[PDB]
């Protein structure tokens, strides 16, 4: 695959670098998968389990000053939610809802190996 995360830092780029390569499916919220934080925080979680996948690590970027200010400055951004797929930048919430409809998350899942159970209907 492409290889494991290890290092550490106060909300820099390379620690956020190491904080997307913590798994091949790492989502990105100002909350949690199980409470709407506020707006689109389900829109992510609909669209992952309906195609099979819900084995994420769900980031809740209120938790850590340093998870919200360094996701904040990577992605130059106020607020999103978002997903990093093997590490590398696949979308926000408002991206998704269109790769979703049109199918270009499902060869993105592809590259992993991981199959959209939206072939098996």
């Amino acid at each position: 695959g492409s290889f494991t995360m290890g290092a550490g830092g106060g909300g820099s780029a390379e620690q956020l670098d190491a904080l997307v390569k913590k798994d091949k499916v790492v989502v990105f919220l100002k909350g949690t998968p199980e409470q709407p934080q506020c707006g689109f925080s389900n829109a992510v979680v609909q669209i992952l389990r309906l195609h099979g996948v819900r084995d994420y690590a769900a980031y809740n970027v209120l938790d850590d000053p340093e998870l919200r200010q360094g996701i904040k400055d990577y992605s130059n951004w106020p607020t999103i939610p978002q997903v990093y797929l093997n590490g590398e930048f696949v979308g926000g919430c408002d991206i998704l809802l269109q790769m979703h409809q049109n199918g270009d998350l499902v060869e993105e899942l592809k590259k992993l190996g991981i199959h959209s159970a939206l072939l098996d209907e």
